[PDB]
């Protein structure tokens, strides 16, 4: 307090150009050791989040560099960023201004769990579609999120849009660099991570989304492991025991250890009886022990599961029309020209790019 406007010179998220911004009514939403998050109101009546982190002026910010190079309907939005002085020279803070979070897939799911009904099947398609596209994008630009989980999925109940949120633990994966194994929230941690691999790829974000999808249908986490080692057990309890070749691809050093033998208890039986057989198939092709064997970010979008969205005949249980899903860019499609037929249904073709290769 009090209720007061504070002005500061900032830089636009899209271009480094300087523009003044002003905001008021800020208080803390959450407190980590690596950033305080403020909920403020940008002068116009647009609610925001400001993330204030300590930043060593002697090098770049992991997070900033990504937010700067990332624009997409399904990621979050860096509005402005600005540097706040600590005291004099002793330290310097970096403030990120990010679009506010109406809700999250998690709290959405919690809502339905009170009403004892699982969340609508179509809504799952719509949410998971947007996530996968969001991945397909950042992955194409080399970025691994390393934290895909319900809590980090921005939601907007009326409009039904999804946005990938929290790039705080995200890293751009340069080939041949070792990376921390203890990453992701436990439930959604990929098996190769539990095997301590340090040479993993974006395929891990794919694993996580599988655990997310399942959780939405189950109303409860698929692999609710209680610790590090237990998490690997919970997975074997469903997928079965990994093969010699399977454990080979995850981590060649752990490929000899003695493991209990349990048969792959099929998914068709793991889910409720009323569950669509296409949803079962998709999850099955996302949850593979071998990272390369998992459907890639784009490939998944072309699954039969996401056909009910491509007709343009489906509507929300809200009654409303469904959000942008097909406003593709040249960049977006060029990652896989191969599969241009599925991604674009004929009903939206009237825009640009056409049928010519048009590869960027």
């Amino acid at each position: 307090d009090p209720n007061k406007v504070i002005k500061v010179l900032a830089s636009d998220g899209k271009t480094g150009e300087q523009r003044e911004i002003a905001y008021t009514n800020c208080k803390v939403i959450g407190n980590g050791s690596f950033g305080v998050v403020f909920q403020a109101k940008l002068v116009e009546s647009d609610e925001v989040a400001i993330k204030k982190v300590l930043q060593d002026k002697r090098f770049k910010n992991r997070e900033l560099q990504i937010m700067r190079i990332v624009k997409h309907p399904n990621v979050v939005d860096l509005k402005a960023f600005f540097y706040s002085n600590g005291d004099k020279k002793d330290e310097v803070f970096l403030n990120l201004v990010l679009e506010y979070v109406p809700e999250t897939v998690y709290r959405a799911s919690r809502h339905y769990a009170k009403l004892k009904q699982t969340m609508p099947m179509l809504l799952i398609k719509l949410y998971m579609y947007q996530l996968l596209r969001s991945l397909a994008y950042i992955h194409s630009i080399g970025i691994c999120h390393r934290d895909i989980k319900p809590q980090n999925l921005l939601l907007d109940p009326p409009s039904g849009v999804l946005k990938l949120i929290d790039f705080g633990s995200a890293k751009i994966l340069i080939a041949g660099e070792p990376n921390v194994s203890y990453i992701c929230s436990r439930y959604y941690r990929a098996p190769e991570l539990i095997f301590g691999a340090t040479n993993y790829t974006t395929n891990i974000d794919i694993w996580s989304t599988g655990c997310v999808m399942a959780e939405l249908m189950q109303g409860q986490p698929l692999f609710p492991g209680e610790s590090g080692i237990d998490q690997l057990v919970e997975i074997i309890k469903v997928l079965g025991t990994p093969s010699r070749e399977q454990i080979k691809t995850m981590n060649p050093n752990y490929m000899e250890h003695k493991f209990p033998q349990i048969r792959p208890h099929p998914f068709s039986k793991v889910f409720r009886p009323r569950t669509p057989p296409d949803a079962i198939d998709l999850i099955s092709r996302l949850l593979e022990y071998t990272p390369s064997a998992r459907l890639t970010a784009i490939e998944a979008l072309c699954h039969p599961f996401f056909d009910e969205l491509r007709t343009g005949e489906a509507r929300m249980p809200n009654g409303r029309e469904l959000p942008p899903l097909f406003n593709w860019t040249k960049e977006e499609l060029s990652v896989r020209p191969d599969l241009i037929s599925r991604l674009v249904p004929q009903h939206a073709e009237a825009e640009l790019l056409s049928r010519g290769i048009d590869v960027h």
